[PDB]
């Protein structure tokens, strides 16, 4: 997050980890067993890391669970990002408690103007490299569909929507991919792509969580 501010450890009780041997991407609990992030992060190996502030110190509140299954969105293309989705199954449920929470999935899309909470161990600097031990938040707006596909000609899909500040200077970057964009108390968005971080014109483009909740709720149902 680039831009951002510390968010105070286990203020967001639906942010994970995804580790396989070091952070790698962010990811959203959604249930006691199952976990959202982009399918751009698929690897094999992954430890989900649930309570986590500082992602190298052992602070006291984390819980460590494998994957047992992943499932990758079946239209993912990992050319164009579109449907940059996919489900964790965790192996064990999480012991949820007011630092490890799941987060609602949405009723209804949301609007251009809504203010969201984006968060990660993502890189913080736009030219370089630094990236945080602590959970980094940043509150940011959807923009309008118009303003996303004028900032990135013949690549927006039905299924992405942009969020952040054309001026640029806050974004979400490196290392956040994955990761929660939570509007009103309901996971909208997924951490997926952008041209570098926090550049003028070029906000972070985000996974349309509420284009694929049926997708989530089936999937769920018979995994
Ligand atoms: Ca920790």
């Amino acid at each position: 997050i680039v831009g951002g501010y510390t968010c105070g450890a286990n203020t967001v009780p639906y942010q994970v980890s995804l580790n396989s041997g070091y952070h790698f991407c962010g990811g959203s609990l959604i249930n006691s067993q199952w976990v959202v992030s982009a399918a751009h992060c698929y690897k094999s190996g992954i430890q989900v890391r649930l309570g986590e502030d500082n992602i190298n110190v052992v602070e006291g509140n984390e819980q460590f669970i494998s994957a047992s299954k992943s499932i990758v969105h079946p239209s993912y293309n990992s050319n164009t990002l579109n449907n940059d989705i996919m489900l964790i199954k965790l192996k064990s449920a999480a012991s949820l408690n007011s630092r490890v929470a799941s987060i609602s999935l949405p009723t209804s899309c949301a609007s251009a103007g809504t203010q969201c909470l984006i968060s990660g161990w993502g890189n913080t600097k736009s030219s370089g490299t630094s990236y945080p031990d602590v959970l980094k938040c940043l509150k940011a707006p959807i923009l309008s569909d118009s303003s996303c596909k004028s900032a990135y000609p013949g690549q927006i899909t039905s299924n992405m929507f942009c969020a952040g500040y054309l001026e640029g200077g806050k974004d979400s970057c490196q290392g956040d991919s994955g990761g929660p964009v939570v509007c009103s108390g309901k996971l909208q968005g997924i951490v997926s792509w952008g041209s570098g971080c926090a550049q003028k014109n070029k906000p972070g483009v985000y996974t349309k969580v509420c284009n694929y909740v049926s997708w989530i709720k089936q999937t769920i149902a018979s995994n």
